[PDB]
């Protein structure tokens, strides 16, 4: 069977169409209880929602969204607005066109060109990024002796070099807020030390989820985040300083 990705802002509450084998043309169907209806009456932009998602028709590991080619959604006879422009691939939000009503069903029509796609509808709850951040913040911190091999490694000298680095420099001010770091995130596939703030880059995925480091622009998934031990205990020493230089020895300074 094919399973989606969890998504960081969103709690599966339910599943309202599993995932299904989708000028190609395909009908839907389901039904709220009323259960389900008062959830997300209740939830003030509404917290929780009706979440479409569209995938490959892949299952050896849970699936990204993806959008089939030529994608043009109808939710209950209404046309469904999707990412702008290549197209994102993201989950849809279709509570705006939902008939929020346990006494009829919900239709979903959807139009495509043909590799196998899959559709799925969820109802979700859409999380802040202060619980996300707390969330992330109960995973832990990274040992500091990661950072300072790192460190080490990177002042290695390679010996058919003829210039070497003989110091690393890295700010302890945001590279995105450019305020002093609370919370120094990085991705774990992200080669350099420059740590970015932790709440401040969930505040902008919380918007626009693009999960893009604002240091070197490869990919920062949410599930990658890692939280410096060793930027968090020099912004526990360190005071009146933007920028540190660490040497070969271990030691470290002001830049
Ligand atoms: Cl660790
Ligand atoms: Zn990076």
């Amino acid at each position: 069977d094919v399973t989606m990705k969890p998504l960081p802002f969103y709690e599966v509450y339910g599943e309202l169409i599993r995932p299904t084998t989708l000028f190609e043309e395909a009908h839907f169907t389901f039904a709220l209880t009323p259960q389900q209806v008062q959830q997300i009456l209740t939830s003030r932009d509404y917290t929780i929602q009706v979440q479409l998602r569209f995938c490959l028709c892949e299952t050896s590991c849970p699936q990204e969204d993806y959008f089939p080619p030529n994608l043009f959604v109808k939710v209950n006879g209404k046309l469904c607005p999707l990412p702008g422009y290549k197209r994102p691939s993201r989950p849809i939000n279709i509570t705006p066109l939902a008939r929020l009503s346990a006494t009829v069903p919900n239709t979903i029509v959807v139009n495509w060109s043909s590799r196998n796609y899959s559709l799925s509808v969820y109802l979700v709850r859409q999380l802040t990024a202060g619980t996300l951040l707390q969330k992330l913040r109960a995973k832990g911190i990274r040992n500091p002796d990661h950072s300072r091999a790192l460190i080490k490694e990177k002042l290695t000298a390679d010996p058919d070099s003829e210039v070497a680095t003989t110091s690393l420099r890295v700010s302890l001010m945001c590279p995105l807020g450019k305020m002093r770091l609370t919370v120094p995130c990085r991705a774990l596939t992200c080669a350099h030390l420059q740590s970015f703030d932790a709440a401040l880059y969930l505040q902008m995925n919380e918007k626009k989820p693009t999960w893009t480091c604002p240091v070197c622009d490869k990919k920062a998934p949410y599930e990658s985040l890692i939280i410096d031990g060793l930027f968090m205990e020099i912004l526990s020493s360190c005071s009146d300083c933007d920028e540190i230089q660490f040497m070969e020895d271990g030691s470290w300074c002001p830049m």
